[PDB]
């Protein structure tokens, strides 16, 4: 209904897994276990299913190149030997016969909800997808990502519902630099991200996740990184930078759809986040995105390695975008000396930008 939260899940998201490492964190469970989780919780049956669809190549091609595609779709055919040197030609990618069929509906997932919430058939929604897609570039594969969901969503959102600006929150804890890439020039697409960087010894290492970033061409301004540079942030930390930088920006740009790369491999108990933040911090930082855009919220997964973690950060999401009254957190939400460096320095780096930063 008209006020109601999409869920899309397919079980094909659970059919493709890393043949040559039976401990990669990147794995089926992931979305098995949100949806068991869903479901015990009784959140599950809160939510309108919405089926999924596979992208078509034209969708595709709102970012990635005709030879990417094609190069992609062929990996259903190959052998594991082939695949292994294909996706050792990438940087931290595994590939598997079943990977671009489950990519395919990956996308299409999104797209669907983009439709439902963008006609007012739902509110807002969350796709329960793998593999995810926010490091994902025009012509290759990076960071467990084949498609970029969200960059697809985004320009699919301008260019069937004619939307004009779309921001892109992304709160997991590794940079989506291959959004940052695709909307680099590009003012009606608001990149937004918060990540470890730890002056680059974080994965993925890159001099372009630091806040210096700001975008280029026409596209000056409309990019925004905030990197973390100790571990350990917490809930107060994100409730800041959400308050201090991202709402007064979010609110100037007046975005007529929100897309969350929603990961949650900053929650406590991540194997390879490093950071503390609670799972009900999710709910506030959902609550705090639908202000803008008529709530027209849709949340994509993408990572996210402690099975219990990540999805007791879905559930939080999902409980504010059902409507339900935030918890309270225990911690005061003040920040800490680090997490203030960094908000402070992103400021800086955006003032010359934003009229609600100065
Ligand atoms: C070697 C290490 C640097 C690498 C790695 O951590 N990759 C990586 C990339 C993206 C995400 C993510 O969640 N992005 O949003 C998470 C992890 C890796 C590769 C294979 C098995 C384990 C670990
Ligand atoms: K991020
Ligand atoms: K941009
Ligand atoms: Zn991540």
């Amino acid at each position: 209904s008209a006020t109601g939260t999409g869920l899309v899940y397919v079980d094909a998201f659970t059919r493709f897994h890393c043949l040559w490492d039976a401990s990669h964190p990147e794995c089926p469970a992931r979305v098995s276990t949100v949806m068991e989780m869903l479901e015990t919780e009784g959140l599950l049956g809160r939510c309108v299913q919405v089926e999924a669809r596979a992208v078509t190549e034209d969708e595709l091609l709102l970012v990635h190149t005709k030879e990417y595609v094609e190069l992609m779709k062929s990996t259903q055919n190959m052998t594991e030997e082939e695949l292994k040197t294909l996706a050792e030609k990438y940087d931290s990618v595994y590939l598997h016969p079943g990977f671009f069929s489950s990519a395919c509906l990956s996308v299409g997932s999104v797209l669907q909800l983009v439709d439902k919430v963008m006609t007012s058939q739902l509110r807002n929604g969350f796709s329960i997808n793998r593999p995810p897609g926010h490091h994902a570039q025009a012509d290759k594969m990076n960071g467990f990502c084949m498609f970029n969901n969200l960059a697809i969503a985004a320009r699919y959102a301008q260019k069937r519902h004619r939307v004009q600006r779309v921001l892109i929150v992304d709160w997991d804890v590794h940079h989506g630099q291959g959004i940052q890439y695709i909307f680099e020039e590009d003012p009606s697409v608001l990149y937004f991200s918060v990540h470890r960087y730890e002056d680059g010894s974080f994965w993925p290492h890159l001099k372009e996740s630091d806040s210096s970033s700001v975008g280029s061409g026409a596209g000056q301004g409309y990019n925004i990184n905030l990197p973390w540079n100790k571990v350990g942030m917490e809930s107060g930390d994100y409730i800041t930078a959400f308050q201090q930088l991202l709402l007064p920006v979010a609110y100037e740009f007046q975005p007529q759809l929100v897309l969350v790369a929603a990961g949650f491999d900053a929650v406590i108990g991540d194997p390879l986040g490093g950071m503390q933040v609670s799972p009900e911090c999710f709910s506030i930082l959902t609550h705090m995105l639908k202000g803008v855009a008529q709530g027209r919220l849709v949340l994509a997964l993408e990572g996210g390695y402690n099975l219990q973690s990540t999805a007791e950060g879905v559930c939080a999401s999902m409980r504010s975008l059902l409507g339900d009254p935030c918890p309270h957190l225990p911690s005061s939400g003040a920040p800490c000396e680090s997490a203030l460096k960094s908000i402070s320095k992103t400021i800086s780096d955006l003032y010359p930008f934003w009229k609600s930063l100065q």
